[PDB]
């Protein structure tokens, strides 16, 4: 199993972009959060399989079906943290 961190940036607020990717992990049960920040950015951290996560990490380049990401980033660690589910969060 892979742990990745993801960063995003576009028309990815106000769109529904923390339900979106929500749904996107638990159709693969990935687990792990999502979050939007206040400097405009999405931010995630997923666990799975690294098929399903790179999947998952694809479906985040579209975003929700009314973003226009404009920039992605990655970073990964090869031991998980083990998170329990997949959650929105706003900490």
């Amino acid at each position: 199993m892979l742990q990745y961190r993801i960063i995003v940036d576009g028309r990815v607020q106000g769109v529904g972009f923390r339900y979106f990717v929500q749904m996107e992990a638990d159709k693969r049960k990935l687990a792990g959060w999502v979050k939007n920040r206040d400097d405009g950015r999405v931010e995630i951290l997923a666990e799975g399989p690294e098929n399903a996560l790179q999947s998952f990490v694809e479906a985040v380049k579209n975003g929700s079906p009314f973003s226009k990401v404009t920039d992605i980033s990655v970073t990964e660690s090869r031991s998980l943290e083990g998170h329990h589910r997949f959650s929105i969060v706003y900490s």
